[PDB]
């Protein structure tokens, strides 16, 4: 299978996808600029593919032609070169430009111009695609990143529509650019990449793959789908000491996470299966993990590790691909598993979770 290839993931976080003022910078965010080391490093701690949150924002030029500072594509290119070249897979997506609190961010699907947004957003992955063309199936184009309108609740239906158009957009813009575009891999969202608001029916749509192999049709799926997980919320993101211990082997009450158990994890990562692995879609969990809550709770790695480990072997489970978000703070309510300055692990307990998940 494309999912057992790929194995476990890592997130390259805050790097690519970093940016200040709306400029992308890979050191804007606490990280050193990344070195061929690093992948190497993440590939012997036992991680097959590695994930590359990039930004573009105002490294894209002016209308009609939105071209992307060469600059910025080569850099990109050198980055994707250092994990590509190693034998591993590698997912690139558009990261911050999706987001309504990224400054700069304009891929809004409650943005009033959509005719603008979805004509940005076809020339900017023409010319990523472009870019890569040359690049085999170890490389997977990701259309976007999370994208909604910026309010927790239930999908607006008109939003929804817009989110579904881009991903169309981005199928057919990259099918059209042609081998070995018209036959990789692309990973595509719903909404937030939320799985209730993916599998539920709040409006998600699978995107048509048309323009592959149009004049030999079909019909194999050359589409994956992506969410990511981080319930419960208590646990895995909240930045202070309420909460620091999860799951079964917690048996402190006042400070165990009161939802989003074993049991929860089973029925999310279930409906994912039963609603796309099943159609032959794989699933990609395109970032997962839990902050550093140790400054409040001695026990806390403990359970980030049991999380980690549940995490994975679930999807191992349902046939779908777990990719751990690592954003290089090693810190108070950091989620790094390695120290990028002196390139040594500083998770070993959280990376060893991981691996007996993917057994
Ligand atoms: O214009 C950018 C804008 O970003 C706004 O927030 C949006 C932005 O969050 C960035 C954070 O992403 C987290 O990963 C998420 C991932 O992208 C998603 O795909 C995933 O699903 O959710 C993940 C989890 O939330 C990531 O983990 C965060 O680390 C990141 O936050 C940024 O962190 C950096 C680094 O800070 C840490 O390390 C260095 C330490 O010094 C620091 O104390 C640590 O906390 C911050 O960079 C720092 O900026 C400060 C102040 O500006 C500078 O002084 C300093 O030089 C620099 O290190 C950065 O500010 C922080 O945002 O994208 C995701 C979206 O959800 C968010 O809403 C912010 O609200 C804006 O202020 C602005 O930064």
């Amino acid at each position: 299978q494309i999912v057992s290839e790929m194995g476990a993931g890592w997130n390259l976080g805050n790097q690519l996808e970093a940016a200040v003022n709306g400029t992308p910078n890979e050191t804007a965010w606490g990280n050193p600029t990344v070195t061929p080391e690093l992948i190497k490093k993440v590939k012997a701690a036992g991680f097959k593919s590695i994930r590359i949150p990039v930004s573009y924002l105002n490294n894209i030029g002016s209308a009609p032609n939105y071209t992307i500072n060469a600059a910025w594509l080569n850099r990109i290119q050198q980055v994707v070169d250092y994990a590509y070249n190693e034998g591993l897979y590698v997912i690139i997506n558009i990261h911050g430009d999706g987001y309504n609190s990224v400054q700069g961010g304009w891929l809004l699907v409650n943005g009033g111009n959509q005719t603008a947004i979805k004509e940005k957003y076809k020339k900017v992955w023409q010319q990523i695609a472009t870019k890569f063309s040359n690049y085999n199936d170890r490389l997977i184009f990701e259309s976007m990143n999370e994208v909604f309108d910026g309010n927790y609740g239930n999908p607006n239906s008109a939003y929804y529509t817009n989110l579904n158009a881009y991903n169309q957009i981005f199928v057919d813009t990259v099918r059209q650019t042609g081998g070995n575009n018209n036959a990789r891999w692309l990973l595509v969202p719903g909404w937030n990449t939320n799985i209730d608001y993916t599998v539920g029916n709040y409006g998600f749509t699978l995107p048509t793959d048309n323009y592959r192999s149009s004049a030999i049709p079909s019909s194999q799926k050359r589409i994956m789908i992506s969410a990511h997980y981080y319930s419960p919320w208590d646990f895995a993101g909240e930045e202070n000491g309420n909460i620091t211990q999860w799951g079964a082997t917690s048996t402190n009450p006042a400070k165990k996470s009161t939802w989003g158990q074993e049991d929860y994890l089973e029925s999310q990562f279930k409906s994912m299966y039963d609603k796309f692995v099943t159609q032959g879609y794989p699933v990609v969990i395109g970032e997962f993990g839990s902050i550093d809550k140790t400054s409040y709770d001695s026990s806390n790695n403990v359970y980030r590790a049991a999380y980690a480990k549940a995490v994975t072997a679930k999807a191992k489970k349902y046939k779908m691909v777990p990719v751990y978000w690592d954003n290089g703070h090693n810190g108070q309510h950091g989620f790094a598993l390695f120290n990028r300055s002196n390139n040594t692990v500083t998770q070993q307990n959280i990376i060893n979770a991981i691996m007996q998940g993917m057994q």
